[PDB]
Parts: C-alpha cells; sequence; structure tokens
C-alpha cells in the first residue's frame, strides 16, 4: 500500500498521442502532449501503450510510481481504457542502446564507467526496495542528457529476453536481484560492444546449453582483463558468488577515477566530460533534478 498521491489517474481528454517514437515488446512509445484541465498550455510527456483485472493493474501502477531515484525512471501517469496508457517524463534522448550504435566508436572512457556507476546506483536503490526489475538490457536505460542515464520499464515484466537472462531465470523462471546482476553484466557487455547483439547467430533454444557447456560472451575489445573479469564475475553459476550492485558501484567508480587503465579506446583523450559550462547548459535546460557527482578522472 504505497503513496497513491504519486500516480495521477489521467482521462483520455486531458493527453493526447503525437508522433511515434519506437515500439518494443510491451507496446509502442508515443511523444505526447498533455493539456492540463482549464488550461491551454501543452506540454510534452512519453506515452507508452501496452500490446494487450483494473484494480491489479492499479495495484502494480502504485508501486512503480513510488520509484523515486535519479537514475530510475518513475511511472507518472496512468489510463485505463481498453488499453493500457502509461505517461513519464519525455526524454528526447531516447535509449543508451540506440544512443551508443548511433555513437560506435566515439564514446569516451569516462562516459563508459560513468553509466555502469549509474545504471548500478539505480539497481541498487530497486535492491534496497525489494524489487526485481527482470527485464535489464541496454534498450530500457534511458539517456536523460549524455552524463544522466536512468533504468526504465520496472514493473513492466509483472505487467522473454533469454540473451539477457541468468541461467536459473531461464531454466526455472527464478528472477532475484543476484538474476538482475547477470542481466546487468550483459547490458555492461552491450555498452562496451557499442550496442552488439549478444549470442549472434544463435538460436534462443541454444542458450542455456551452450551457458551450462562454460561459454559466456567474447572479451569486447575495449575491456581490459579487469573490466571482463568483473563482466565474468556477473555470469556466474552460483547467484551468491556473483557480485552485488553495491560492490559494483564501488568497483566501477574506482575505475572511473583512472580511465585509460580500465579502457583503451582510441581517440580518447580528445573524448572528454563535458566543460562546466555545456553541464551548467545541459541542467538548466533538460535536467534540473538533483543526482550524485558524475566521477572524474584524477
Ligand atoms: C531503444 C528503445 C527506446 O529508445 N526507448 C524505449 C522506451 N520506453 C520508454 C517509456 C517507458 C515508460 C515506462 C517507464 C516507467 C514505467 C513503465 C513504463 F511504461 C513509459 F511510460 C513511456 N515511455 N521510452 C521513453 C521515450 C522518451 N521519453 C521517455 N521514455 C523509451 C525510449
Amino acid at each position: 500500500a504505497p503513496n497513491q498521491a504519486l500516480l495521477r489517474i489521467l482521462k483520455e481528454t486531458e493527453f493526447k498521442k503525437i508522433k511515434v517514437l519506437g515500439s518494443g515488446a510491451f507496446g509502442t512509445v508515443y511523444k505526447g502532449l498533455w493539456i492540463p484541465e482549464g488550461e491551454k498550455v501543452k506540454i510534452p510527456v512519453a506515452i507508452k501503450e501496452l500490446r494487450e483485472a483494473n484494480k491489479e493493474i492499479l495495484d502494480e501502477a502504485y508501486v512503480m510510481a513510488s520509484v523515486d531515484n535519479p537514475h530510475v525512471c518513475r511511472l507518472l501517469g496512468i489510463c485505463l481504457t481498453s488499453t493500457v496508457q502509461l505517461i513519464t517524463q519525455l526524454m528526447p534522448f531516447g535509449c543508451l542502446l540506440d544512443y551508443v550504435r548511433e555513437h560506435k566508436d566515439n564514446i569516451g572512457s569516462q562516459y563508459l564507467l560513468n553509466w555502469c556507476v549509474q545504471i548500478a546506483k539505480g539497481m541498487n536503490y530497486l535492491e534496497d526496495r525489494r524489487l526485481v526489475h527482470r527485464d535489464l538490457a541496454a534498450r530500457n536505460v534511458l539517456v536523460k542528457t549524455p552524463q544522466h542515464v536512468k533504468i526504465t520499464d520496472f514493473g513492466l515484466a509483472k505487467l522473454v529476453p533469454i540473451k539477457w537472462m541468468a541461467l536459473e531465470s531461464i531454466l526455472h523462471r527464478i528472477y532475484t536481484h543476484q538474476s538482475d546482476v547477470w542481466s546487468y553484466g550483459v547490458t555492461v557487455w552491450e555498452l562496451m560492444t557499442f550496442g552488439s547483439k549478444p549470442y549472434d547467430g544463435i538460436p534462443a533454444s541454444e542458450i542455456s546449453s551452450i551457458l551450462e557447456k562454460g561459454e559466456r560472451l567474447p572479451q569486447p575489445p575495449i575491456c581490459t582483463i579487469d573490466v571482463y573479469m568483473i563482466m565474468r564475475k556477473c555470469w556466474m553459476i552460483d547467484a551468491d558468488s556473483r557480485p552485488k550492485f553495491r560492490e559494483l558501484i564501488i568497483e566501477f567508480s574506482k575505475m572511473a577515477r583512472d580511465p585509460q587503465r580500465y579502457l583503451v579506446i582510441q581517440g580518447d583523450e580528445r573524448m572528454h566530460l563535458p566543460s562546466p559550462t555545456d553541464s551548467n547548459f545541459y541542467r538548466a535546460l533538460m535536467d534540473e533534478e538533483d543526482m550524485d557527482d558524475v566521477v572524474d578522472a584524477d
């Protein structure tokens, strides 16, 4: 029974879908416009209309609306009609998966390590709340600004990403904070490869036997062995042997302090974090919310 004041019930008359942004396995993402009651103003919003109980949907949506963390997208409004529409703050930059693909071999080491830090802080918040995401992947990490990423779609899996799933989840539908750690390792791998698809050319049916044999995702060319060992540690068979989100925040923050020693990127001395001037601009314009300082190179 969380705070019902975090979820605003929207009527079909207060909003309108205008543009198409993309679509995934759960639904289609639209750029929306909210017209608040008794007002003339049009306010951009992001709307996800689902693909396929009202009391039960709302119960889950209140939990989804209670996630208050700088690296977790909070559900803001819901519109229950014949379809289920979810409303959240519009993010022009979209997902990190497409951002890294559209910026292939053009992303600095400071960005990658800081994103790994931020994703770990978002998941660590979810673990403190005893919440399991179940669908962590670079497609479910949104870019607020290039220096601020946030985990999206928490609770959508509750209402199959085999290549992002831990073996116990594939075999026994078991989902814990430690299976989320496995998915996180796969997500870090997607970033380090600038958007590569994991186990490309391998049918989803073969993955469980491939894992049981001891096969894992290859070392991305930019990762030193210390970075690869952390990703490997995330894919251990024994869930309790895998690192904690708590430990991943510290390890990746320590690595962000010496970026060149942990990632080998060509043209990296040029690709630095933005000047205070450009970060002040981005913040006042599109990121007023309070977040921890991005880890700088000593
Ligand atoms: C690579 C894919 C991509 O570019 N995007 C995926 C995506 N989803 C959403 C989104 C998510 C949600 C949402 C958030 C919390 C809980 C439940 C839930 F459905 C939503 F309501 C609406 N959109 N976006 C998105 C796009 C633009 N601004 C914000 N979110 C993307 C982008």
